[PDB]
């Protein structure tokens, strides 16, 4: 991949009915961000992308889940409340369908591509870790 | 009547200097028409009253900055960026300097000039958004 | 009363079933801090008060309630998990028992003294305010 | 075996420099014999080991810190401050700098001396202490 691997999690233990708040300062100047979650790097719930400029998407939310390695189809939102080189916080509420909650205050539905009980594993790319809290 | 926020959280004592900052974590009151946070030295003496409206007098989504002096306001400052929903939570940081930021959470700040002399802040008040968290650095 | 005031919180709107978290800066070289919860300031349901030395007391919390200005019956608790000048944490669980979460993990149980629904107002006395967060 | 404890989380890429500090809360399983916050650039090569011990080998209610190289422990040294309750939440934070130093959630601090050079952490993992947050400062 072309963002630079920041913070990640293994062993996270997320199970359904529970969330996980992600603050961070998004890299100066970058084309895009991302906060991943899912059962290892290969197989993710949920990747929430948030792209300034890349490929066809300019200040758009990029949504995917990946399985085996493989992307699934992208889900694309236009709401974009981000600045590169700004703190941002992003909170995912983990359920059968997780709910990504923008720092605008809008709540991004992104239902559960594959089965998944547990959440063991987050990362975040191109973004400089503030703090990880899970409720 | 709703020409009036409710009145949530007032903290006093806030001891509040230069050259440190604010952040106020809350839940926006739903289907409210604005709602605001005050940082002065009282309720008449506000260095930054920051007044988000969703529908208020000739303001529709936008950011309405003041001061207010003696229980006077003074001129209203504008913003047109307005990452809020009424009902969600929300956060916003000021960095208190002779320049005060407002930092949005959409990651856009905006400068407000301290309008009068003040050293320290020590009053801050919440209106039609209810508390999660405050906290000073 | 002799110590500095620190903040004070009015309109808190603290109901049953929630709690308080107070994370603060004890002030350096002081004899006791205190943290107050109640309907105002004449009307406490909990004045939580670590002494590190006042009156009889040394190294011990007293807690106490207040009604119309008046202090009732002190409880004392051995247990002080406290350095005065160090950050601390006090979380305060509002019940028909409240229960005072001290940062060496032990759990204090304080008794509501009158009836009560909703904490309006908490205050802070010679500790320095670094948080405070509702849940 | 109750001799291991329990992985929790592991944090990679932290990049923690000197002059900063990590704060972790998290929950001690309940009923367990030490827990564990660990420091360093990977699990074989820790400058912190910080093992709170309610009951493990010679030690009753006390902190042991250590740290390793080339998976190999070097001298422990024990504290017998000890402001813990297996099954509750707790916070330590640690400052690094060339004596790092150990906030215990009591006022308390343990400094520990780097035992071998290093300019970031970037491995952070918890053992019998369930994640609440990690903050970076
Ligand atoms: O679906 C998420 C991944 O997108 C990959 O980029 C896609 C791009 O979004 C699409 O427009 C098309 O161009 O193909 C690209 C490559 O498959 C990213 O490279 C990846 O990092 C994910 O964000
Ligand atoms: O300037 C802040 C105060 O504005 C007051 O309303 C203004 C209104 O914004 C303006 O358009 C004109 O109608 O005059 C009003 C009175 O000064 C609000 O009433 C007050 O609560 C502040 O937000
Ligand atoms: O009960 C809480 C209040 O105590 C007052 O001090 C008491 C003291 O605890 C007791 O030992 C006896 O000496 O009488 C004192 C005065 O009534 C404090 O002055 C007050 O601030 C509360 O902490
Ligand atoms: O020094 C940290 C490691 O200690 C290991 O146990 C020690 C024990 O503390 C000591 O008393 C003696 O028994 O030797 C043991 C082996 O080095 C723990 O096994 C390990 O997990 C660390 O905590």
């Amino acid at each position: 991949m072309d963002m630079e691997p920041d913070v990640r999690i293994t062993n996270l233990n997320l199970h359904k009915g529970h969330r996980v708040e992600v603050r961070g300062r998004i890299a100066k100047g970058t084309n895009r961000f991302a906060v991943d979650l899912g059962t290892d790097s290969r197989n993710l719930i949920c990747h929430c992308n948030p792209r300034f400029e890349y490929s066809v998407d300019k200040n758009t939310i990029v949504l995917n889940s990946k399985q085996n390695d493989v992307w699934d189809i992208e889900k694309k939102e236009t709401a974009f409340p981000f600045k590169s080189g700004s703190e941002t916080m992003l909170i995912f509420d983990f359920e059968d369908c997780i709910t990504v909650h923008l720092p605008d205050g809008k709540e991004i539905p992104f239902t559960c591509r594959f089965p998944i009980e547990v959440i063991n594993y987050l990362a975040l790319n191109n973004i400089e870790l503030i703090s990880i809290s899970v409720h």
